[PDB]
């Protein structure tokens, strides 16, 4: 079997990786690293708490989640950006020009959600890279599906990506997990190789 | 014994649970989820840093912790709401109407506290549910004691709770762990079943 | 070998320690605990994102990291205070008068950094204690080196420290890991024994 010491080594390693933003890959969409949403180029924000703000009011500290939230690591319940319906988009200016190799999408865990369901989670999505900074023909880097039955954090690797580099990428949500009124995005990450 | 692979499975599971807000239960008192303190119905806030703000001054960024802090997940030392003396209360409007089944109270760990003592931690407390939204006769859901010798995060299950639902609950602190001047509350959670 | 139950005990203990600010020692430099930078007595702040703020602009929410950041626990990439060149300093008023026994310095992990390099990390540094509150002769508590090949969080114990107590200490950076333009500090902690 294993020694008590080998267990400790294993646990140490697992916690080291846990503390490296869970997945151990640099995130070029991270706002604190220098990334930003191009607000001009995102879906309109939807307020998911209209029912509570209508019945009890609008707190003096309250503000709607803006697209910036998808580049922020706090993913406690409600710290997600929502748009109306099952299709939406956000364009991100990365902190550096990179050759993109993967993205990560995460949603609140079922265990922290009412009735253990996350129907507002994104489902099918696609990633586009914008060479010039202009609402041009974005070029598809890949198409994926966030699995509502999978782990909260899911990483998607592009299949045979170009050597092409980008500093602007679009997250395009095409379907959601069935919520008939909105979709919300807890955090979006972009990984790749810089210069 | 156990295989190295079984150790890895165990560690993975433990970290998965760790990342689900430590205890894996939805929190209906979580401010980001839509909950709020009814400021009208809380004890007066006590400033625990009067000695430091009197000798060195009031920073241009400094503000007193308000009751909202008990619905916020940052529990680093000092990120607690304090009231004067050993008895106090806070009333919370939950993010949803639920049948309440448990609460969670947590305090800073002894190891992060001066001299490994947490005398300002709450001790005896009670939980009341308010059916109508009016400072009425709250109805006692349960009485418990936060153990200063226990784990920092402690969860308390109601014994034979009604099927009755509430969206307003009061945390009533009745004793503290001996601090002669105030009690402070790092985080309060409410669990249960919604609709 | 070990039992599956003993593995669980080990994992529980490791996670308990992980949750105690990783290292299980009280931090008297922690801003939320009552500590503060003496802004009058820090190096001038350097903006590391001048290239991005010049090409894309200055966001309506954007602000430069100030020395306060080294007393704040968020250490995601970019949540560090930078100064120009490889030598710099910051003076901290601790939350309590203590006999200092150790300090902790941490930097972003290589795995979250472009090209797995952290050349702006501090290298050689020294810690001074200031008895009177006046830019006096600080008295050297110890000299250390942050290892860029070590763990992200590194703790340094003073060798034969006095029984002397202080509430003001200076972190003096003397070298960095080779970045020719600035050094940045993610988080600085001070440990010791109070009254
Ligand atoms: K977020
Ligand atoms: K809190
Ligand atoms: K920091």
């Amino acid at each position: 079997g294993v020694t008590e010491e080998q267990v400790h080594h294993i646990v140490k390693q697992a916690l080291q990786r846990y503390s490296e933003d869970r997945i151990g890959l640099a995130d070029y969409a991270l706002e604190s690293g220098g990334a930003s949403v191009i607000s001009t180029r995102c879906s309109e924000t939807y307020e998911t708490k209209t029912a509570l703000l209508s019945l009890f009011g609008i707190p003096l500290w309250y503000h709607s989640q803006s697209p910036r939230v998808i580049l922020q690591p706090d993913v406690h319940p409600g710290n997600c950006w929502a748009f109306q319906g099952p299709q939406g988009f956000a364009v991100v200016r990365l902190s550096a020009r990179i050759r993109p190799t993967a993205v990560t999408l995460e949603h609140v865990p079922k265990a922290l959600s009412p009735n253990s369901t996350i129907s507002s989670a994104p489902k099918d999505f696609a990633i586009f890279g914008f060479d010039e900074d202009l609402q041009q023909e974005g070029t598809l880097l890949g198409k994926f599906t966030y699995d509502q039955d999978g782990e909260p954090i899911q990483t998607f690797h592009f299949q045979a990506p170009t050597m092409a580099t980008y500093q602007v990428v679009e997250l395009r949500i095409l379907t959601n997990w069935g919520h008939p009124e909105y979709t919300c995005i807890y955090r979006f990450r972009v990984h790749g190789e810089p210069a």
